[PDB]
């Protein structure tokens, strides 16, 4: 019932290529409420995917048929029949968060502020059912018309950011100048893992998407993210951020705070439309 007829969708412009395949920009005709046509994303899978990848592909999005936060790219329709498969998703015109911010290079905190806290709603709307991101930084969040940003499109996949992973012992990519020193070290991911990643999309945002400790290589990061290491306040960083960051670089990962704790404890510096759409002011919660 999250099935679309082929007609209500349009396809307007190639936006690049997926994990998947071909994700498009396009439009859909009976996808929102009280909303005639609607701008959305469209994810194809390749023509030469194999019998089991377009069973990937439809079970990454039978994920989030159990998704319905503000704060993480929503999964608005599925074309099941016929071919090309079409995966249908709110469209989020700026882009992820890290080309963005890359963009601004010469906000405010009050902007700094508004992004923290919604991608600390949408982690506590995950956590909250069960869910763990492994991969949460920058370039996996994105960046609505209206600014907002969502956790979005999980993973995503390859694109202009290889250097942000690694293959610790050759045993595969992982994100490790995002990842926790525990992490790291046993190769488990938490919810308090993803607090740490939390930390690390705060100090993209004051550094408008630097890489994370660029004076270290990946074996060095490995060593020094392991012992207690920690990244230095950038430039001209609110003490504010850099108090919330360290938060979530507590080593010990109990020491952390949740995303919940995070958002209560900057609850009254959003803007004001944050209490009627948020997690956390939802009854969910
Ligand atoms: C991150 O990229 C963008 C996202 C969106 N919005 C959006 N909304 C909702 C879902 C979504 N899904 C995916 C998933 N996997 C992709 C893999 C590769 C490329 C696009 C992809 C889009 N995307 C719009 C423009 C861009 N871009 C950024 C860079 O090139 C210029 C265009």
């Amino acid at each position: 019932e999250w099935e679309v007829a082929r007609e209500k969708i349009t396809m307007s412009r190639e936006l690049g290529q997926g994990s998947f395949g071909m994700v498009y920009e396009g439009v859909a005709k009976g996808v929102v409420k009280d909303e005639p046509e609607t701008r959305v994303a469209i994810k194809t899978v390749n023509e030469a995917a194999s019998m089991r990848e377009r069973i990937e592909f439809l079970n990454e999005a039978s994920v989030m048929k159990e998704f319905n936060c503000h704060h993480v790219v929503r999964l608005l329709g599925v074309v099941s029949q016929g071919q090309p498969t079409l995966v249908i998703m709110e469209l989020m015109t700026r882009g992820d968060l890290k080309s963005y911010l890359r963009s601004l290079r010469p906000p405010s905190l009050s902007k700094m502020i508004q992004m923290a806290g919604e991608i600390a709603d949408g982690m506590a709307y995950l956590n909250a059912n069960k869910f763990v991101h492994r991969d949460l930084a920058a370039r996996n969040c994105m960046v609505a018309e209206d600014f907002t940003v969502k956790i979005g499109d999980f993973g995503m996949t390859r694109d202009i950011y290889e250097t942000d992973y690694y293959r610790k012992g050759g045993k595969g990519l992982l994100p490790v100048r995002w990842m926790s020193p525990e992490s790291l070290k046993d190769g488990v991911f938490t919810t308090y893992s993803d607090v740490w990643s939390f930390g690390v999309v705060l100090w993209e945002i004051a550094t408008l998407a630097e890489q994370p400790y660029q004076g270290l290589s990946n074996e060095q990061v490995l060593r020094f993210v392991m012992e207690g290491g920690l990244l230095d306040k950038p430039d001209n960083c609110p003490d504010m951020l850099f108090e919330l960051m360290r938060m979530c670089w507590q080593y010990n990962p109990k020491m952390r705070p949740s995303f919940l704790e995070i958002i209560s404890s900057i609850k009254e510096e959003m803007e004001p439309g944050f209490r009627e759409v948020s997690f956390y002011y939802s009854e969910e919660n």
